[PDB]
Parts: structure tokens; C-alpha cells; sequence
């Protein structure tokens, strides 16, 4: 496996990680994206925070991690008005416009940091449960501090799954994604399955509403036995292997699973980093560390731990001369020609991205390797 110049070296990056997530965290308890790149700084997305979260939770921050869900469910709570009128309005057979629906950028204050025409998604929703679920379970802690946020997201989420939106890259508005769809159906089955809310008004609804998610998965969302982008695609996106684990559309040991992780490997992984999709230009369409710590972490969770070592050595690999870990980086691009306008525009890529940090620490957990 693993000597003592690796071990040593993974281990000051799980403790780095931990200290770039903590330090940056918003005095609110909001994670932001990145806080010194010039297209993310000043905003949090519940996806980063959630997995960014997940991560500290595993390392054992409770405070940390509780303080973002503390965050996350005041801001929730807040939109308790604008859920019930879209609810009401689709009750009139008026469906809202996706520029009335609930954001996708949040300032640190909890408003719209974003236009939700522009970037309208509903993962994040669907992340955050599932995050706060397993946080509370790890940890033993009473999911009555975060109900009415997650009455809110629940809500929400009953109503809106099966709406087109932009994917987790802010593409394709008019498609529904299959790691969207997933990251609902890991927050349902979360709430659905967990005791502490077996009262909870909504408790059948949402395995029900699960199993709709995966009926549509299974009708429009699988090619040549894996996942696809998008439903009525054929393409991969590095995305999927997150359908697996851990928002359980199948299980590790499912030949869906299997022909997934291949099928991405294969299509989207160079040397160990993972590209998002085959016609990624943004940045030339970069190796990214989040999605090399995903299927590394789908690898682990299915017995390869080989597979999933060689992905975490990948990653360490791209940490900078502070131990700060990138977006991405440009060992091989997609699209090279496009790489110098995104530089131009935007600056150098986000470094840290505190997504990539979360990421790692979860994929160290996996292979039991945070320091001890
Ligand atoms: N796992």
C-alpha cells in the first residue's frame, strides 16, 4: 500500500485541508467556493458546502460542520414564503419560471447571489439533505436543530425533481441530469429512511418520489448498461460515479455501477485525472481533483482499493507548493485552444477550491488514512 514518505505526505494534506476549510469558512458558517477566485469569491453553492462538509464531518470538526448546516437551514427557513407561493402557484396549474425558483449562487448572508434563469439547479437542495442526514447520524446528534430547514428543502424537492435545469456545470437548462436526479434521490432516501423523521408528514412521499427518480434513471438514463450524462444522451459525464456512491441510485456491486465507473474511466480519466465532460472547454477542459476523488472514492466503496490509491496519489500530486489543491489542472485539456481566454478573462484557476479539499478528506476516510 502505502510507506511511511506517502503516509506522511497524505496526512499533512488531510490536516491542510481541514485548516483551508475552517479558515475560510464565513463567520455565518457558510463554506464559499473560493475565496480568491474571481468568478466564485463573495458566494457559496450547497453542493461545494455539502461535500465540503461531509469531509470535515468525517475528520471529526463537529462544530465546524454544524455551523454550515446551521447556515444552510437558516437560509432555508427564510425561503419558507417563496417555497409555499411556487407550491401554491403550481396548485393553480401555474408552473413558475425557472427565474422565479429558489437560487443556486447564495451571498453569506443568504440572499439570491445569482439570477436563477441564468443558473437554476436543484442538486444542491438534494446534496444538503443527504449531507445533513449522514452528518447527524455519524456524529449522534438530533436532526430537531435543522427540521424546519429541511421541511423547506423536502418541500421543495417533492414538488421540483422532475423539472429541467442546469446540470451540476450550469449547461443544458432544457435536459435532466442524471447526477442531479442522483443527488435528489441521495437526500430523499436520507430523509425517508432516517428514524429521527419517520413522523415527519413527508416521510413516505419522499421514498416514493425516490423510487419515481429511479424509475426515470432506468427508462431514459442508461446506455449499454451504464449511466449517462443526461436522459436520452450516450455520453459519460465524471459526474455519475456520485450516483453510486453516496447517492445510492444502485449500490457499489451493481453491474450499473460497474460498467459506470469503466465507462468514465475510460471516456474521461487520463493518467488518474478526471476530465467533467467531452466538450469541456472551460479552461481548456481540465483534469479535475474533485471528480479524480469521486471515482476514487466509488473504486474503495466497490473493493478496488488500488484503483482508488492511485486516484488519491493523483490528487496529492496536484496540491501547490502551500498544500492548497486546485480546481484543476491542465496535464492534458479537452480543448487546448480555449484554455488563454478563460486565463484571460477569469485569472488563473481557482486554487484552493475548498470542494477539492472536502473531496480529498473524504477519499483519505475511505482508504482509512486521516492522521489519527
Ligand atoms: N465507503
Amino acid at each position: 500500500g502505502l510507506d511511511s514518505h506517502e503516509l506522511a505526505r497524505l496526512h499533512e494534506l488531510a490536516r491542510h485541508s481541514h485548516a483551508v476549510i475552517t479558515r475560510h469558512q464565513d463567520a455565518g458558517g457558510a463554506y464559499p467556493a473560493a475565496p480568491t477566485f474571481s468568478a466564485y469569491r463573495g458566494y457559496a453553492w450547497l453542493r461545494d458546502g455539502s461535500f465540503t462538509a461531509e469531509g470535515i464531518s468525517r475528520y471529526g470538526d463537529v462544530a465546524s460542520a454544524g455551523r454550515f448546516h446551521d447556515w444552510v437551514d437558516g437560509v432555508l427557513r427564510r425561503r419558507r414564503g417563496q417555497v409555499d407561493d411556487l407550491l401554491a402557484a403550481v396548485d393553480r396549474g401555474e408552473v413558475p419560471s425557472n427565474e422565479g425558483m429558489l437560487p443556486t449562487r447564495f451571498t453569506f448572508d443568504g440572499n439570491d447571489g445569482s439570477d436563477p434563469w441564468w443558473d437554476f439547479q436543484t442538486d444542491g437542495y438534494g446534496m444538503w439533505l443527504w449531507s445533513v442526514v449522514t452528518h447527524a447520524a455519524r456524529h449522534g446528534l438530533d436532526l430537531e436543530r435543522w427540521r424546519a430547514g429541511i421541511d423547506v428543502a423536502v418541500d421543495y424537492l417533492l414538488a421540483f425533481w422532475d423539472r429541467p435545469c442546469y446540470d451540476w456545470w450550469e449547461e443544458h437548462v432544457e435536459h435532466r441530469h442524471v447526477s442531479t436526479l442522483g443527488a435528489i434521490h441521495g437526500g430523499l432516501v436520507a430523509v425517508g429512511t432516517c428514524a429521527a423523521l419517520r413522523s415527519a408528514p413527508w416521510s413516505a412521499a419522499t421514498l416514493q418520489v425516490a423510487a419515481r427518480i429511479r424509475s426515470l434513471v432506468s427508462a431514459e438514463g442508461v446506455v449499454d448498461g451504464h449511466l449517462v450524462k443526461w436522459l436520452g444522451s450516450s455520453a459519460v459525464d465524471g459526474s455519475l460515479p456520485a450516483c453510486v456512491v453516496p447517492f445510492g441510485l444502485v449500490p457499489p456491486d451493481d453491474d450499473v455501477a460497474a460498467m459506470t465507473r469503466a465507462a468514465v474511466a475510460k471516456d474521461l480519466d487520463v493518467d488518474g485525472g478526471v476530465h467533467r465532460f467531452a466538450a469541456d472547454v472551460y479552461y481548456g477542459g481540465g483534469q479535475w481533483i474533485l471528480l479524480s476523488a469521486l471515482l476514487g472514492w466509488n473504486l474503495a466503496a466497490a473493493g478496488d482499493t488500488a484503483g482508488a490509491l492511485r486516484h488519491l496519489r493523483w490528487i496529492a500530486d496536484q496540491a501547490d507548493a502551500d498544500g492548497d489543491l486546485p480546481e484543476q489542472v491542465p496535464h492534458h485539456l479537452l480543448h487546448p485552444g480555449s484554455r488563454a481566454e478563460w486565463v484571460a478573462r477569469w485569472g488563473t484557476v481557482a486554487t484552493p477550491l475548498l470542494w477539492s479539499h472536502g473531496m480529498y478528506l473524504i477519499l483519505a476516510d475511505e482508504l482509512g488514512l486521516l492522521p489519527p
